[PDB]
Formats: C-alpha cells, structure tokens, sequence
C-alpha cells in the first residue's frame, strides 16, 4: 500500500514537471499561487521520518528504494519551478518560506 501510493505520487510529480519544464512562465506562476507548497511541506515531513525508520531494518530496503526515487522526482519538480528565475523573484521567495517551515525535516534528510 505504501509502494503503490508512492508510485502514484511519482506520476503526479512527473506530470507537474512537464507543465513547467521548458519555462512555461504562466504555469510556473500558477503553481506558485497555489497549495503546491503545502503538499511540498507535508511530503518532506513524511520523507524524513520514513527514511530513518526504514534504513534500520533489512526487510525495508525495497520500500526505501521507492521512497528514494520518489523524493528525487519531487526535488526535480522544485528545480523546474526555478528555471528562468530573477533575483528577488516571486517564485524564489515563496520557495524559501517553504524551506523555512520545513527546516527540521530538511535537516534530517541532509544527514
């Protein structure tokens, strides 16, 4: 059930990248003024805690692989929102606040 839920989440993140990749400024601006950040904050929290819990066990290696590739597709989506950004841009400043809110969960990932 965890595997299939992540499988769907991979496709939905990959679709969102397609809409913005090749700077589509309007599509990038739309995803800014939306609830995408809330889904981004929530996914980081689940990612961080599931990483450490599943790293421990030797029977969760396969599930940890699914969580690993899913998080890679998510950050690729965040990078796509930054294509063509200017300094002090709307999309970049709103992206900082998301990282500020999820600072604790980012720290657990980086270690």
């Amino acid at each position: 059930n965890f595997s299939k839920a992540m499988s769907v989440a991979k496709q939905v993140f990959n679709s969102l990248t397609e809409y913005i990749q090749g700077p589509c400024t309007g599509n990038q601006q739309s995803l800014a003024h939306s609830r995408l950040w809330d889904a981004v904050v929530g996914f980081l929290h689940v990612f961080a805690h599931m990483m450490m819990k599943l790293a421990q066990d030797s029977s969760q290696i396969e599930l940890l692989k699914e969580l690993l590739d899913l998080q890679k597709d998510m950050v690729v989506m965040l990078l796509s929102l930054l294509e063509g950004n200017v300094v002090n841009g709307m999309i970049a400043r709103q992206m900082v606040d998301m990282l500020v809110e999820s600072s604790s969960n980012v720290e657990m990932i980086l270690k």
